[PDB]
Parts: structure tokens; sequence; C-alpha cells
């Protein structure tokens, strides 16, 4: 404690400083111009490099809160503008702050941001660099407020990069492209995740989300000791309270910290994260989280003895419910970093379940004692679903796989609408490329990492507008019963098929100058559709309706007088299709 900004400013460098004052600025005053912004990073960081001249100079002993809500409250426009907001400005510290997160808004009504030109791009990227990326930096802070500044800004360095190697190549989209859709994705899954570990806090609650990271943990951290897991699980926890509640500075120091503790004690925790500890402050946690796992000991004893044959585990389980269990999952885990952290807590909860149901009976021993064997179904379940699944993504590839997913779930929820049901199949077949490639020894975390953003995101759509009870009922279930239960969704039979149509099943030589992505769209739309009218069909029935309209567009986007094709042709398919699912 010497002065806020000339610290910051030192250990940060005038460019990520200068870069994450305007995210900062960004996630607050939404609502203001771009010029507008860099004004103030100017005259902010025109007064942390007086301090870092003069720690004593006026005002470098405020506080980072207190100087940035009196930065924000000079606003001239701020009643004007965010009315309510101007407010808080009346208020002294500890509510100011508060109340200005208060006010922070989760879905600014801001249009849409379109991805103009390659060649507009690379020319805005060649003649005025900063100003280009400072105004998106500027523009994708703002509709995410609640993205934690320092990631956002990880994702800069990494557009600017693709930008940089792209703009000066052959086939400039050719570069440019694919890595543009590579980080959208990825920026967006890493928002829903933050989104999504944030809700998981507030409705299941600290025990759960204890449960979950000593599992995780233990996993990444097979060599660290139970009491150094519960050390990291227990900052951990408050660390993600405290950057939930939207707090940047309160989160940044959380997070500084319990990097640099896990740094210091890194042999007592793990080998993997050497390089992790030798960056600089600003990555040093984005890094260890991202860490890969340690290799676990090699003198590693069997559960059984500990947990199912040695007596007083009713003793040691009574005395301490939770640290035992924890115990348990400590030890599962880092022996099984092959398993989704779901599946164990799956486990453990089989496992307390049995721990209650036989402690308090005459003979425990002997009540608990063929507990592992309940475990192996848990296992196998999940085991089979990826092992099928990736052989069938196998013979048939991403675009064809998606289909056999389409027609899969449009018969399990037909409730569901279209352009959702593709969606959410489009996005599920991707995660089967994703993770089908590693070893069986990485697949089902890979899954359940990414089912868990695509499941969230399904429900969320489903919350705005419900249209099945049963993709309710998984929805509200446990976040660890949420996949079995849609798993277990079965084909809707009580469903009444729409009246058949025509227009639906209509297609204009559009097509064929279409790009593969919209065309894939329009066959899977009419696809998901097919199916709803015919939802009692067969994957025989099916294929062969798929086989004639795939040769017959191929085969007028290749005609004349073609306008005629689709239409004449079409009315011929559209026909003989009625007859086939009868
Ligand atoms: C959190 C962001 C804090 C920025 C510091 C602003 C300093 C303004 C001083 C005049
Ligand atoms: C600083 C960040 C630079 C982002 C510039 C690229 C624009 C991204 C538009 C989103 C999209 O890819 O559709
Ligand atoms: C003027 C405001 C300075 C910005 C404060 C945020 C500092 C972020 C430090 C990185 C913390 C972390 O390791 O996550
Ligand atoms: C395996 C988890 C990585 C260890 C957490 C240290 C980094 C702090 C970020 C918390 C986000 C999870
Ligand atoms: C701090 C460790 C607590 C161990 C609790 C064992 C049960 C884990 C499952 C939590 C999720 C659930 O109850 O559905
Ligand atoms: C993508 C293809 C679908 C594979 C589903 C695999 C199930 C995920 C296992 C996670 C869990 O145990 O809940
Ligand atoms: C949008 C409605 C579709 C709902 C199905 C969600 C898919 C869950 C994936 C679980 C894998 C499986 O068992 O099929
Ligand atoms: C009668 C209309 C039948 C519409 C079925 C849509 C077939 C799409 C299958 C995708 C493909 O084979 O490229």
């Amino acid at each position: 404690h010497k002065s806020e900004v000339a610290h910051r400013f030192k250990d940060l460098g005038e460019e990520n400083f200068k870069a994450l004052v305007l995210i900062a600025f960004a996630q607050y005053l939404q609502q203001c111009p771009f010029e507008d912004h860099v004004k103030l990073v100017n005259e902010v960081t025109e007064f942390a490099k007086t301090c870092v001249a003069d720690e004593s100079a006026e005002n470098c002993d405020k506080s980072l809160h207190t100087l940035f809500g009196d930065k924000l409250c000079t606003v001239a426009t701020l009643r004007e503008t965010y009315g309510e907001m101007a407010d808080c400005c009346a208020k002294q510290e500890p509510e100011r702050n508060e109340c200005f997160l208060q006010h922070k808004d989760d879905n600014p009504n801001l249009p849409r941001l379109v991805r103009p030109e390659v060649d507009v791009m690379c020319t805005a990227f060649h003649d005025n660099e900063e100003t280009f990326l400072k105004k998106y930096l500027y523009e994708i802070a703002r509709r995410h407020p609640y993205f934690y500044a320092p990631e956002l800004l990880f994702f800069a360095k990494r557009y600017k990069a693709a930008f940089t190697e792209c703009c000066q190549a052959a086939d400039k989209a050719a570069c440019l492209l694919p890595k543009l859709d590579e980080l959208r994705d990825e920026g967006k899954a890493s928002s829903a995740k933050q989104r999504l570990k944030c809700a998981s806090l507030q409705k299941f609650g600290e025990r759960a989300f204890k449960a979950w990271a000593v599992a995780r943990l233990s996993q990444r951290f097979p060599k660290a000791e139970f009491a150094e897991v519960s050390k990291l699980v227990t900052d951990l926890t408050k660390v993600h309270t405290e950057c939930c509640h939207g707090d940047l500075l309160e989160c940044a120091d959380d997070r500084a910290d319990l990097a640099k503790y896990i740094c210091e004690n890194q042999d007592s925790i793990s080998s993997k994260l050497k390089e992790c500890c030798e960056k600089p402050l600003l990555e040093k946690s984005h890094c260890i989280a991202e860490v890969e796992n340690d290799e676990m000991p090699a003198d590693l004893p069997s559960l059984a003895a500990d947990f199912v044959e040695s007596k007083d585990v009713c003793k040691n389980y009574a005395e301490a419910k939770d640290v035992f269990l924890g115990m348990f999952l400590y030890e599962y885990a880092r022996r099984h970093p092959d398993y989704s952290v779901v599946l164990l807590l799956r486990l453990a909860k089989t496992y307390e379940t049995t721990l209650e149901k036989c402690c308090a009976a005459a003979d425990p021993h002997e009540c608990y004692a063929k507990v592992f064997d309940e475990f192996k179904p848990l296992v196998e379940e999940p085991q089979n679903l990826i092992k099928q699944n990736c052989e069938l993504f196998e013979q048939l590839g991403e675009y064809k796989f998606q289909n056999a997913l389409l027609v899969r779930y449009t018969k399990k929820v037909p409730q569901v609408s279209t352009p959702t049901l593709v969606e959410v199949s489009r996005n599920l077949g991707k995660v089967g490329s994703k993770c089908c490639k590693h070893p069986e020894a990485k697949r089902m975390p890979c899954a359940e990492d990414y089912l868990s953003v695509v499941l969230n995101q399904l429900c969320v759509l489903h919350e705005k507008t419900p249209v099945s009870d049963r993709v309710t009922k998984c929805c509200t279930e446990s976040l660890v019963n949420r996949r079995p239960c849609f798993s277990a969704l079965e084909v809707d039979e009580t469903y009444v098929p729409k009246e058949f149509n025509a227009e639906t099943f209509t297609f204009h030589a559009d097509i064929c100058t279409l790009s593969e992505k919209e065309r894939q769209i329009k066959k899977q739309t009419a696809l998901v559709e097919l199916v709803k009218h015919k939802p009692k069909a067969t994957k025989e029935q099916l294929k062969a309706v798929m086989d004639d309209f795939a040769a017959f567009v191929e085969k007028c986007c290749k005609a004349d007088d073609k306008e005629t094709c689709f239409a004449e042709e079409g009315k011929k398919l559209v026909a003989a299709s009625q007859a086939a699912l009868g």
C-alpha cells in the first residue's frame, strides 16, 4: 500500500494499462461514444504517469475504487444518458461502487456487431491499427460488461495476431476467415462458461460448487495433498463469488493472490506449472487455469481399502461427513482424469447415499459391502455414449452426422422450434468432431465441457419460451442429472403431427449459388420439418427421401431453364415422397 495507480501502471505497462482502463470504462458507460472513452483513458493514463513520477503527487494516494467512481461521476451527461446511475454519484464510497455495478446492464440493446469485408478490415488495420483494435475492443467490451477484462484483452491480442499475419497473405480471406470463426466461438464458449459457473453458484450453492472444484482441482493436481486441495478449493470458491459479483478490481486482486500462492507452493501442488509461474502478472492465473494435468504418482493405493473395507468408515464419516466425502472425491478424482467432473460427483452422491442408508444398520460393513459395484453402471453409460457417437461420427462425417442427430432429437422433442433444433444439433455435431479426435482418455472430459454450455444455451432459450415439459424437467434438474435426463428422453409418441405442406418443401435455384453453410441450413431445416410431418418414419424411409432430394438438387444445379427444374422436378419429388412416407 504505497500508491494505487502508480503501482498498477508499473507492473502492468502503459500498453496493457491503457487497454484495461478502456475495457473497464466501457463495461460501465456502455452508452458513451468511442471518442469519449479515448479521452478518459488518456486523462487517467496521464494521471497514472503523474503518480509514477511522484508517488506523493495529489490524489495518487486514493484507492482505485475511489478514483474510478470519481472519474465516472465527471461525465457531465451521465444523468441525461444513464439517468438513474447518475444517482450513484451522490453516495459515499463503499455504496457508490456497489450502486454502480448494480446498474450494469447484462443485455445491452445495441445493434449486433457485423463483420465487415476482409479487405476493408485489413485496410483499416493497415492504416490505423491502434484505433482499429481499440474501437473493436470497446465494441465487444460494452456488449459483454461481465466479461473478465484481462481475459478480453487476451483475445484482442489473438485478434491482432490473426490480422497481422493474414492481412499480409495471399487469399487473405482463406487465412483471416477461419481464424475469426475460431476466435468467435472460443470467445463465446468462454463467456458462456463464465455466466454458467456463476449461475450454478447462485442456484446450487457453495457446497455443490465446492464438490465440483474438489473433483476438478484434484484431477489436475493429483500429487497435491487433500489439505492443499481444500485450501485451494476454499480460495477458489471465494474468487468465483467475488468475480461473479462483477467487481473487476476485487476479482482481479483475488485471482492475482491465489496465483501467487499456487506459484510459491508449486512443488507442493504440481510440476506441470513451471512455465505459468514464470509468466507476467497479467497471464499468471489465466495460464494456470488452462494448465495441463500433472502425472498422478505411481504408488496409488486401492480406494476400497480406506472407503469400503476398513471399519470406522462410518465412524470417520459421521465425525465429519463432508470432509470424508470430500476425501472420497479427491481420491477418486486424481485417480481418474478420464472422467467428467459430473461423473465423479455422480459417484460421490451414490457413495454418500449408501453410507447414510448403511451406517444406520446393525451390520454396516456388510451393508455398504458391495458398493464399488454400483459405480460400474454409472461409468459405463457415458462411455458407451461417447463410443457409439464417435463411431458414428466416423462413418458419417460432421454434416451427415449432424443430420443423424437432427432426426434423432426432432423425434424426442418435436415441439421444439425448428431454427432451435437445427442450432442445437449443429453445435452438438461440432462437439463430436472436437472430441472424437483424442484417445478415450481425454474424451469424456472434452465432451462434458462442450455439452455443458450447449445444454445450457438450449435451456436458456426454453426459458424465455417454454415448449416442452420434458426439456424443462431436465433443464431444472441438478447440473449433474441434466445430461443423463436429456439422454433418457424418448421418442415422443404422444405428439400429433402437423399438416403436410409443399411450400415448406419447395426449393428455388438459389441453393445452387448459396454458401455451403447456408445450403446445409436450408437442407437441414427442411429435414427437421420433414420428420415433424412423419416422426414415425424409418431411418430407412427417411434415407431414401434424403437421397432422392440430394440427387435432385445437384441434378438441377447443373441444368438450365433450371428454375423449371426445381419447380417441375420438385413437384415429382414432393409427390413421390408423400407416397413413400405414407
Ligand atoms: C487502472 C486499473 C488497472 C487494472 C487492474 C486489473 C489488473 C489485472 C491483474 C491481472 C489479475 C489476474 O491475474 O487475473
Ligand atoms: C466439499 C465436498 C462435498 C462432497 C459432497 C458429495 C456430493 C457431491 C454432489 C454435489 C451435487 C449434488 O448433490 O447433486
Ligand atoms: C433442442 C432439443 C434437443 C435436446 C437434446 C439434447 C441433447 C443431449 C445430448 C445427450 C446425448 C444423448 O444421449 O443423445
